């Protein structure tokens, strides 16, 4: 069904996100794990970046390398949740540039807003990874993609630890061209527009509010 | 060489370039080689086996997922394996460590043991042995046969560059030990070096001559 | 003249700063050496809290040791350049509660709005420490404040790298009990509410933005 | 009454020790409080280190800033516990130099036995910090500042977690020049050389081994 979605299938990851599932699983743990499991989900969404080949001078001798254009990667967490995970990806991507974007989703409404964007420079060539563990409804993402578009983003790619379908539906809906990892593929929403079985409210148990 | 894996990924070529460039100083050079070895970790620890588990998430409960995790054993070859620990480590955190110092013989080519320290060792326990730089072999042979003679059974093997003397004095040996590289070099000098390589990995981590 | 201000003198923190101030110093090092002076002012920021004797059990024998009620503490990033600073006290407060707050200040009429903000409970109880690299004026950290106390803050610490006279100044005449712990008092702003001679603009340097 | 031996008193490293002392403490958390401890132990051990003033150009302005000998400074863990150590020193002395030496203490004679000593190029010049959790007898660290000295270190600081009276008596009886900085001071040995009340083996619950 979902062209655009990567389920990254590895047994650490599962085994770590069935600790952040736990409800026993305090903040200090469920933060830890969420860094963790967003640097292996990195190796799956970094996949594709492209190499330029370049000469290298080892001790040794001269020889022909690699090279990522290093400053042209934008990490883009959604706040405040996607803060942890963006974390986790700058150990992998440490000289990219970075943006925020504070959206929440409004419990009763269940629509996003915007609260903060500040974007360093996008065009063409730049390559955004966006970040959000919980994709439920879609509309914090699809909010947070529009943003990147209008600020001239073209290649985007989402990293979120659970989705649902209809999220993932969503985004595929609005924008076809935006592929999505991530840990899990859970069954659905409930009423109030949380994923089942999913792990809860993640900005609350990352960061102990209430 | 029917057990090496050379892990193929554009971060992983990024960084190891960085890392062989003579002009990388050891703060980077550190950086770079627990960095790499978390995504190395990644192939390297595709293999290990869930059990599901039943979990109770604030929603509901659900079935989820489980590894033997004290049944892990991170076994770093000194020094600088020592770096890659740091590493492996921050994926395998409840892991049991074990320490083994091997001198090779440049004239000889022999090696010998002048440290190891292990934590309990059976079948059932999967082993990760870490050693940066797999040249001609020697060492990281030596380390599997001190491991097996404390029972290791299943043990896995990452390194960052082998040369393939290397790989295959392994293969010669340990039939069974997997080995996870970043790259594959061309051969070594008279001096036992990779080439082309990265120089003396230790020195470069820790800054001495 | 500055009842409340520590200036934290220790050679490491004034070779990191030193590094930051310098203009050359890029991205990945500015973020880098933010955690790494947090850790250090930390030491002086945290030195204040309150130790409980309890019993312990080592593998040898039973003793008396301390602890810290730990849940009690509440850290609080100032939205952007906070966010760094936030990320080197958890490592030393890991199993803190986190607030985030977002304050607007307004360059041409010097006042400050609220954005953002998202606290765990307070009460009289908890140790909050509030975290923005640069206090310059004043008017963002005393919003902020201002958002603590309306929740229910008492025990309230700031911690940031750099203040200005006036910013110090500006804090005390409003929060007679706020201690600010900084890595240097610097000269004074500048016309457009820089401190001179400072290190430029801290959120910018942090995430490579414009 | 110990000239040169200086307890940290520090209501973190308090809390923190005494959560490594509990016997239930696993490897895990053991190791990032060991790392946690030795950050804020390191503010003290670090204190005397010399500045040299320095122009720096910031954004705004030119100014006066700070400078260590950063390649003078040499990092030196005792294998194995001293491992953890050194890696939370180094997030504070990135650019240190790092020698190890391995000794370990017989069980049975409580002698020192040295198999590897690798060190950078010491001279007079150098700041060397020599790391081991337990300093119980003394002929541990006694022996790698034998070793260091040999070398040519002359200017040695000695970090620990945890000494007895004994051990310290004995490093001051050899090496009068060294400080020593440590989170407490026990009350003695056993008859096995153990730490009375410490924390039992640190390797051992480091790394998981018996
Ligand atoms: O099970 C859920 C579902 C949603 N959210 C939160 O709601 C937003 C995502 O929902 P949506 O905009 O994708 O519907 C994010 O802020 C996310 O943290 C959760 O924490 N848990
Ligand atoms: O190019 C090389 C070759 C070998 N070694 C060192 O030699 C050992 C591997 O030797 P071998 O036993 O595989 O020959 C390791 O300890 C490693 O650090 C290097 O540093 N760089
Ligand atoms: O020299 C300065 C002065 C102010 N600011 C920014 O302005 C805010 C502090 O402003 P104020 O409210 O204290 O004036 C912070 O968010 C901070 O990042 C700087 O980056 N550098
Ligand atoms: O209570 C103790 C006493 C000693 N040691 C170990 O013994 C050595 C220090 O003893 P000594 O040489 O200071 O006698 C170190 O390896 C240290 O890890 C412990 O682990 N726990």
């Amino acid at each position: 069904h979902m062209k655009n979605l990567v389920v990254v299938d590895h047994p650490l990851i599962k085994h770590k996100l069935t600790i952040m599932r736990d409800k026993n699983t305090g903040p200090k743990e469920f933060r830890e794990l969420l860094r963790e499991i967003t640097l292996l989900l990195a190796y799956e969404a970094t996949r594709h970046l492209k190499c330029e080949e370049v000469e290298v001078e080892t001790p040794i001798t001269k020889t022909i390398g690699y090279r990522i254009n290093d400053k042209d990667i934008v990490v883009v967490p959604i706040l405040r949740a996607g803060l942890v995970m963006a974390d986790g990806i700058l150990e992998l991507l440490p000289n990219a540039s970075v943006g925020h974007i504070g959206i929440y989703r409004d419990p009763e409404t269940l629509q996003a807003v915007e609260y903060y964007a500040k974007l360093p420079p996008l065009n063409d060539d730049k390559e955004v990874f966006l970040l959000d563990p919980m994709l439920a409804t879609g509309v914090s993402s699809i909010k947070a993609i529009e943003i990147l578009k209008e600020n001239g983003a073209k290649k985007i790619t989402l990293v979120a630890l659970i989705a649902a379908p209809e999220g993932v539906e969503a985004v595929e809906k609005k924008y076809e061209d935006v592929k999505i990892y991530v840990a899990a593929l859970d069954e659905r929403l409930n009423d109030h527009g949380y994923i089942i079985p999913g792990l809860g409210d993640a900005g609350d148990r990352l960061f102990r509010t209430k």
